[PDB]
């Protein structure tokens, strides 16, 4: 532990170069499993969603989230708990990547990002936006507690997670869903997908989604 | 060290994927866990997904299992026997439908792997199953089964083992085939049987 | 560990592993690494250190990359240049080559033995004779040729076939096999560019996979 990799970086730097699940030790020491994105932007970024294909149903409740969901072979969310232990040090970027049906790339990048803990219910802290071709759609989130169908926490007097279908740190409501319906494509319906509002705005549903932090 | 893929979701893992498990002999086995379907904790012992993987084989190879982990496998013979039933099923439209099982156990090589079954209990895929190769006439219904079905089974309503000729297929019964969920002449694009304490 | 441990997916298949997958391995300078082990073709104890099979990755890399390797455990990759040098320096590493088109037709080439040099060698193929296969010898044209990328031309051609036929590979002038070529679905109308194999299904045709691997022989 004390020796072994922290993060996906360390890998890396370790001569890790293909992309996968790699044991890392959080700051306790706990050990976990996580996908490391060694190609992209220079590499070593650690993966905590991922959505490609709409097997993995995304609308689920707080402790599912909490815990994390999904499978290694395809779609999953990392788990709250994870994503706070792995951030919660304060200084790691975030990167979103998006690619659409046509197989059209779009990135943000974040200075950086962190989740509180449980307690704090995921409260979002995010730094300043760097950069990006999909545009700034997550400042608008910062400062917000994580709200799924059973723990509304948001600002609207209805409960978004329901009238978006999705689980984010909704406030009155959105602009980027991105554990929303797997909806493919153009999608009629209003913002239920996965959507990326500054991006393919709120009626169309990416083909793929990826969010990951690396040490800033 | 954790014995089923319920001890590990019990333990805190909670993404479905390859884990290593001590058999009741203390023997490790990476196998596949499912967490996230039906409370989770299930063991993967066969799959179909893609038809990147041949299921058309002898004895042997029924025997210890082959196949990917990165795709479709069968656990092997002698692994299910030292290891509740679920089916799992999925269409080229992304149409999910299930079986399930009160009971499940296969006998050893002694007994050429015979079938233990138990009450079916519910399913939107219907009931379709209430062991032969290629090389090895056992079949229930005279004849030879196996080679003429193209699969591996306790020989049939079913034949998962069956080739992926992906959705419906002229051919009669040998293909990924569930009579109750979509009949004998379509095979299905995902396949997965799977046991949990 | 490495005392114990398997050097070989051939070792590994021998202690009763016996579903293709990653694994780590020993390399003989007790340097561990995660490869992917085909279990089940043609006896199984197949190192793979080259997978296309969905287009998901870019193989239109550079030397630097090709050097270090670049992919993904999930899906394809090239294990890298430095890695397959040290796996097939020493000792008599047959190689199989597996292919397999949008049809569903499976065609594969054997070789006796296979090497990469090093670095300063730019990694020359030193091949051995070919053994079977149907999809037909199109290696041996490039025995004993340099590995070129599209920024490092060490090819026999006066332009630069790295850029020309979107790969990289030991380049002569140029190709009758690029199978880090792009990723263009069968049948394709530009000229050789793709995951191509001459004497199987020729310059116009992309495969839907791809695997090169090795074992002792
Ligand atoms: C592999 O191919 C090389 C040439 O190809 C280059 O090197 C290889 C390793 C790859 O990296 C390729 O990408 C490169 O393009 C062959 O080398 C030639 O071999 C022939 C004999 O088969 C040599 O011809 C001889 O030359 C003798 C003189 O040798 C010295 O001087 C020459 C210049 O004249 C010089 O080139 C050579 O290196 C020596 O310094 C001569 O006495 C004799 O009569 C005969 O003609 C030829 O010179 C070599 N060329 C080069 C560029 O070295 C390898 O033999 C071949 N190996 C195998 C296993 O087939
Ligand atoms: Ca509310
Ligand atoms: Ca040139």
């Amino acid at each position: 532990c004390l020796t072994g990799p922290r993060t996906c970086k360390d890998l890396l730097d370790r001569g890790h170069f293909l992309s996968g699940w790699h044991t890392i030790y959080l700051p306790d020491c706990r050990p976990l499993t996580v996908l490391c994105d060694m190609d992209t932007d220079g590499g070593g970024w650690t993966v905590f969603q991922r959505r490609v294909d709409g097997s993995v149903d995304f609308y689920r409740d707080w402790a599912t989230y909490k815990q994390g969901f999904g499978s290694r072979l395809g779609e999953f969310w990392l788990g709250n708990d994870n994503i706070h232990a792995l951030t919660a040090q304060g200084t790691s970027e975030l990167r979103t990547d998006l690619v659409d049906f046509e197989d059209n790339y779009q990135f943000a990048k974040y200075r950086s990002f962190k989740v509180a803990d449980e307690a704090e219910k995921y409260n979002l802290v995010l730094g300043a936006f760097v950069e990006g071709s999909a545009g700034d759609s997550l400042t608008f989130h910062n400062n917000q507690s994580f709200s799924t169908k059973d723990q509304d926490n948001d600002l609207n007097t209805g409960n978004c997670a329901v009238m978006f279908q999705g689980a984010w740190w909704y406030k009155n409501c959105h602009t980027s869903n991105l554990n929303g319906r797997y909806l493919r494509g153009t999608h009629g319906s209003f913002a239920n997908g996965i959507n990326w509002k500054s991006g393919k705005g709120y009626n169309y549903s990416y083909k793929v989604s990826e969010m990951k932090v690396r040490p800033a």
